[PDB]
C-alpha cells in the first residue's frame, strides 16, 4: 500500500495526495496540500533528500512523519514528469518474520564496502530492510564502531585476512558468521564474504566489499522498532582496551600487501 505527492522547483509545497494517504500515513488528502514535502521528512533524511531530487532531472529511502496534531520508513521512489515530480512514497517493512530467526538461502544479499580509515561508503539498499538502517544512518560512519567488543579481537584476524587474501588479484575468503548490531540495538550473524581492491601500483587497500549475507535474526524482530540500552561493562579497562585494536586495524591500511 502506497501514495502519492507532487512538486518541483518554484517553491516545493505538495500538489496532489494520492486518496490513499490518509489511510497509509495516516493524514487526509488536502491536508498535505498545505507546505513543502521536504518539512515532512526527518530532519535527518533531509539533507539526501534535496540531493536526489537535483540528481535526477531512481528511487530512494528516507523517514517520514505520521501526524496526530513517530516517524517511520519510507522508500520514496519517484518520476520526473513535464516541471513537477511525482512521488509514490511506498513504505518499508522489516524482513525478519520470527526472533531468533535462523534465515534460509533466499535470504538477501545486501553489501556494504568501507575505506582503509573504515567509513563505509556505499551501502546496498537489500540492507534497509535487514538492518533497519536506511543507507544515510551509516554511509559515512565507521564500520569498526558497530562490531560487538567481545569480538573485534577475533575480528581482526578476519580483516588482516582480507590483506593477506587481498594481495591476490581479487581473491576472495569466506568469513565465519560475525555479529553486529541493527537498528533495534539486537545483533544479527552475518554471513559475511569478502573481497577487496588495492591499488595496483601504489598497492594501497582502496576499499572493502563485504558481500554480506545474514545468517540470524534479532533476538526482539521487527528492525527499525525503538532502541534501549542494557549494555555497559568495564567501560575503564576494555572501552579503552578495544579501542586500542580497533584504530591498530584502522593503521592496519598500510601498504604491506
Amino acid at each position: 500500500d502506497s501514495f502519492c505527492c507532487v512538486i518541483s522547483m518554484h517553491d516545493g509545497i505538495v500538489l496532489y495526495t494520492t486518496p490513499s494517504i490518509t489511510d497509509v500515513l495516516g493524514y487526509p488528502r488536502d491536508m498535505w496540500l498545505g507546505r513543502s514535502f521536504i518539512d515532512f521528512v526527518h530532519l535527518k533524511d533531509r539533507a539526501t533528500f534535496a540531493s536526489q531530487i537535483t540528481t535526477g532531472i531512481s528511487t530512494f529511502c528516507v523517514m517520514l512523519r505520521r501526524y496526530r496534531g513517530s516517524y517511520e520508513p519510507f522508500r520514496l521512489g519517484l518520476t520526473f514528469r513535464e516541471m513537477l515530480l511525482v512521488i509514490c512514497a511506498t513504505p518499508i517493512k522489516s524482513s525478519y518474520k520470527v526472533p531468533d530467526e535462523i534465515l534460509s538461502q533466499k535470504s538477501p544479499k545486501f553489501a556494504i564496502r568501507h575505506t582503509a580509515t573504515g567509513i563505509i561508503s556505499h551501502v546496498d539498499s537489500a540492507a534497509v530492510s535487514a538492518l533497519g538502517y536506511l543507507p544515510q544512518d551509516l554511509i559515512g560512519r565507521s564500520i569498526m564502531d558497530f562490531y560487538h567488543h567481545e569480538d573485534l579481537s577475533v575480528m581482526k584476524e578476519t580483516y588482516e585476512t582480507v590483506m593477506k587474501k587481498g594481495q591476490t588479484a581479487g581473491a576472495s575468503f569466506c568469513s565465519k558468521p560475525y555479529r553486529f548490531l541493527i537498528q533495534n540495538g539486537c545483533y544479527v550473524l552475518l554471513e559475511t564474504e569478502w573481497t577487496s581492491f588495492v591499488n595496483p601500483w601504489s598497492r594501497k587497500l582502496e576499499f572493502v566489499v563485504g558481500h554480506h549475507r545474514v545468517f540470524q535474526g534479532p533476538k526482539q524482530c521487527n528492525v527499525f522498532e525503538a532502541a534501549p540500552t542494557c549494555k555497559l561493562k568495564i567501560s575503564e579497562e576494555a572501552q579503552s582496551r578495544n579501542t586500542r585494536i580497533k584504530e591498530d586495524i584502522v593503521k592496519r591500511l598500510a601498504e604491506t600487501v
